[PDB]
């Protein structure tokens, strides 16, 4: 029959929700793999897609600067914020200083809270399949819990004072806290903004003082600033990390678990 339909704002939530839904519901993302999610510009096709859903999931913590305006065009579709109950880390500098850092899913322990909020919403709005959602959610939570040991072991060759995570967007604060990294970034959160040219200068100073070997970019933004930082410092360009989007289904990062694993693997490789 016509399955229960879930529409999410972006792809990370889509993949977590589809694991809870199983074959009982269809989960689709508004944004496409690779697309920039903070300042995404919704289209009329997106309105129809969201309006066709039985349930809409979004991150909150003002990740989707577009969502609240967009949702005003949607009628009679329930929504749920999937970061309910997560304690935010605040943005530390720049024009969004003090706002929640929205990238909470980069902590796998936070992902357990994402999972519970999505399970609750699915059970509430599709009670006919509650037993499947509950079974799937507990099974998926166990797979997330099983990542912690291999993740920490993968990063264990890097001594503490050397654990510096230099990226483009400061999107990794929750992962960095979880695994004991100090964070440096070229801009605090994706946005149209000033201060990136002069922040590139400051990051160049921090790398030299701390002999940081590697700097990274991310899959939905330009690698040019991080590549420039590598050329003006003694640091390697360690490649592309994944945070704001999955890849395509055939790509290297088709799932949330693969995103966490590949990002940690890529960091580890860089040292
Ligand atoms: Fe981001």
């Amino acid at each position: 029959a016509k399955k229960f339909k879930v529409v999410t704002t972006f792809t990370i939530i889509q993949d977590i929700a589809q694991n809870i839904a199983g074959d009982v519901a269809v989960v689709e993302s508004i944004t496409k793999p690779g697309a920039e999610i903070h300042d995404y510009q919704p289209t009329p096709r997106d309105i129809v897609k969201a309006q066709s859903a039985d349930l809409i999931l979004w991150n909150g913590m003002n990740l989707e600067r577009w969502f609240e305006k967009f949702f005003e065009s949607i009628k009679d579709v329930p929504s749920a914020v999937v970061t309910a109950g997560i304690t935010p880390l605040p943005i530390r500098e720049g024009p969004y200083s003090g706002i929640a850092n929205p990238h909470a899913w980069m902590s796998p322990s936070n992902a357990l809270i994402y999972i519970e909020n999505i399970r609750k919403a699915l059970v509430e709005h599709d009670p006919a399949h509650a037993e499947t959602y509950n079974r799937n959610a507990q099974a998926y939570a166990e797979k997330i819990k099983a990542l912690d040991a291999p993740l920490r072991e993968r990063l264990s060759r890097i001594p503490a004072e050397q654990r510096w995570l230099v990226t483009s967007e400061g999107a990794f604060s929750y992962l960095a806290k979880d695994y004991g990294f100090k964070e440096v970034y070229l801009w605090p959160i994706n946005a149209e903004q000033q201060g990136i040219p002069q922040q590139v200068r400051h990051v160049i100073d921090i790398i030299r003082e701390n002999k940081i070997p590697v700097v990274f970019s991310e899959s939905t933004i330009s690698d040019k600033p991080a590549k420039q930082v590598s050329k003006e410092t003694g640091a390697q360009y360690g490649g592309v990390l994944y945070v704001d989007s999955l890849s395509g289904e055939k790509g290297p990062v088709p799932t949330y678990i693969s995103l966490i694993n590949m990002t940690v693997d890529t960091i580890a490789k860089g040292f």
